[PDB]
């Protein structure tokens, strides 16, 4: 109970404090920044247009697309058959993506990748579509949770790879026509990718699709965000204000009855500058030294699940230091992301009527770092004040949206749906709870809260790919 | 447009607020009402303005991971009597087979001196009717198990045992009050040759809609979700809640100890809320509430709470509205049959008009009065009777959040833990489908004691198959 450790940790747990008013200032810098990010071209967000202009009703029916999803460990291509009434077959299957990808001494080329792809596409069409692999007029849609400069429904250029990846001729080139054209060279040329989706175009667009007929009469999809190891968000802008679009592309549009169109964010890499965001020494240390892109997407940074463990770390550290911590022979140094979001899972709730057993034993196994009652109690603070500070920021580019589109009151009864898919918002206990309170908080009020619905939407990287595909042109 | 007419409607839809110091009051009301109704019955010394809080004998929330062989389970309600099959399958899964028929209106006539042994000797036939079907093979081999959803008041005196208080909806069969239901309906069975189905577990719909939200809420989901109230908004209202054995005075002081030593710490109250303040000392009331009561009910003078929230009566109180405006010369019936014809505005016509859009002129509103009662209706008239409707669905949902406000703070429970949720598992027609009657709910509910930052943390959940797979749980878990 060394008065010191807990007059230290108290000091830290109100750096992570985010105010009422930080939020509010926060929700009227996004809206500002969204809309700097909406003119040609800044400090505003990239808001890159999807070209997706359409939301499914539930009904579609009688198609079957493919669709391709490349992500951080695995590579996933997947059938979709829509069966109408808001249910639909999928066969899918994952391989992993050699690690060679990911080191960069090794000579990897935009072709290994994308030959590669068209191997495992080839591999699933043979295993579950051998009748129909090279007559069938598959249509895909390519899931590429990556920065790309998106000039149209299937053209899109690499603009950096996230997530670890070091295949350095890929920026720059459109995607889409890399893969179509390793598609081509080994006989799938009857594959077209008409469609270049995101992750989280994919989940509000799932969420559209499962979302019952009763359900949608009175809720309405207006955004699909990721909360997992990274951060994104989508929502539907009307075309006048995407300034940054072809004028002409845009009236061709209009006269064809269509509104909106979504819009990818990217809010990942929100308020770069810091001009706003909270910033302590620990996420300036996680920044510069723990980072595989030192100074882009901070705003992930300070949400995303794979630096919430990493937080707790550094503070650790940083009270070793101080000598008012003991780690007792743990793992902890030198040991970057040893402790993982899923070690706070077992701190966030854990009860103090059971001395903090699931503390002590999540600590263990992670770093061997034994701890005492007291020093649990302490930790716990700490993990609360971190996950805290995710969640109320996780919230602010929500609140940002419903009020610039004016989303909450547009009929009586008017309900909204914030599709959500991610490790830390769907599995972090109480993440969604805190996200709520956060709202609350926000310009929209407790009244806006009660009207709001943050609901887990699963299967964007392979439904929403297919209905992207749906609409396009073979 | 007629001025006359829209200053005597909006004069009426004042009628109809409930203010935030109306939900206070009413709030607290009713926690008194909940603790007076737990003493036991020594006089009527203020102790008749208590609620019935009835106790179940149901002490153990399903995990959700029971599971074993497929059990029988009956619910006769007001309207339709259910038979069902259902396998637990443990992990928050079950397979249900069930079949349903309406009660004859032979019930509902009280010129035949209908008997108990009419309608329990009915419901045998029905059970052997329906392992028949879906179980021939094994009908006479198996021990079935059964619990029976019974939703009327029962003096329960134990999980398999309850006497009929008093029959509180659409129909009355006389030499049932006071009888053993479990006892008249297991003798039909034996009479038919189902001896082998025995109705272990007498249960309520509340309750039951409680147990099946226990076993379907995930593990996950425990972790900070705990479901704390069974709750039923249809045509009829009720609710049910945990209540600490040591709190159900009215229980017997030797069971209260023998449950305690046997690590239990809790007994599912049956609140039969719809009978609350049927004095009136604080409930709002118009003279459609009154006219209702006393010329169109089945039961004058009970359950008035339930009248004023309940979906039999929320579209006969806008026929009345229109009854009386026309008698004063304002609104028009024209070649219409609201007259001399009772509850044929159902809330399903009321939910129709409740979201119709005025952009298109309110159609869905006009193609719903000419159906159910031939009505033709002006755009004027049309924006009147949806500003009607809506004030009558306002005050039902701001009521129907009392009941669950009260509970919440007399039992504490939103504040128990860090991140500390609570699942209010509700079913009914109502609730279920009316559009918007939950979302005003949870409006209520911010404006009640628990305030802005209470209702955040409470979750309105719809539980179906509540007489079944609640029914079922309590006959696993009870001896054949």
């Amino acid at each position: 109970s060394d008065p010191k450790l807990t007059k230290a940790v108290d000091s830290i747990c109100d750096q992570f404090i985010v105010t009422k008013s930080k939020i509010s200032q926060l929700t009227e810098y996004f809206i500002d920044c969204m809309e700097k990010g909406l003119e040609p071209c800044n400090k505003g967000l990239p808001m890159i247009p999807t070209f997706v202009t359409d939301k499914p009703s539930g009904q579609e029916h009688g198609v079957t697309m493919l669709a391709a999803d490349l992500g951080g460990t695995n590579f996933r291509v997947c059938s979709v058959e829509l069966l109408g009434n808001h249910e639909f077959k999928i066969e899918q299957e994952k391989s992993k993506i050699p690690t060679f990808f990911f080191q960069d001494d090794h000579h990897v080329t935009s072709k290994d990748l994308f030959q590669h792809m068209a191997l495992i596409t080839h591999q699933f069409l043979t295993k579950h579509h051998k009748d129909v692999i090279q007559d069938y007029k598959w249509k895909m849609g390519f899931t590429f949770s990556y920065p790309v400069d998106q000039t149209s429904l299937s053209s899109g250029k690499l603009i950096r790879w996230t997530k670890g990846f070091k295949i350095g001729d890929t920026v720059g080139q459109d995607v889409v026509q890399l893969f179509q054209q390793e598609l081509n060279d080994i006989g799938l040329s009857n594959v077209h990718v008409v469609a270049l989706t995101n992750d989280t175009t994919g989940t509000l667009l799932a969420r559209c699709y499962a979302s019952s007929d009763a359900a949608r009469a009175i809720n309405e999809p207006v955004i699909g965000c990721i909360f997992g190891t990274g951060t994104n968000g989508c929502y539907m802008e009307k075309l006048e204000n995407i300034h940054k679009l072809d004028p002409a592309s845009r009236e061709e549009l209009l006269s064809q009855g269509k509104t909106h169109m979504c819009i990818n964010t990217e809010w990942g890499s929100f308020d770069n500058e810091l001009n706003h965001l909270p910033t302590t020494s620990y996420d300036i240390k996680i920044d510069q030294q723990f980072s595989t892109n030192p100074g882009f997407h901070l705003f992930e940074k300070r949400v995303s699940g794979l630096y919430l463990g990493e937080i707790l770390r550094n503070i650790l550290l940083d009270l070793e230091k101080q000598e008012l911590f003991d780690l007792k022979e743990s793992v902890l140094k030198n040991n970057p992301f040893i402790l993982t979001t899923e070690t706070l899972s077992h701190i966030e709730i854990d009860t103090v009527e059971n001395d903090l057993q699931d503390t002590r034993d999540a600590l263990l196994k992670a770093a061997d770092l034994e701890t005492t009652f007291e020093e649990r109690v302490l930790i716990q603070k700490l993990v609360r004040a971190i996950s805290r500070r995710a969640a109320f920021l996780a919230a602010v580019p929500i609140a940002a949206i419903l009020i610039k589109t004016n989303a909450l009151n547009q009929s009586y009864h008017c309900q909204v749906e914030v599709g959500c898919d991610g490790s830390v918002v769907e599995h972090y206990p109480g993440f969604r709870s805190m996200m709520r309170h956060a709202l609350a908080l926000s310009p929209i009020g407790p009244e806006g809260e009660r009207d709001v619905h943050l609901r887990i939407s699963k299967d964007g990287s392979g439904v929403g790919a297919a209905l992207c595909a749906l609409h396009a042109n073979y």
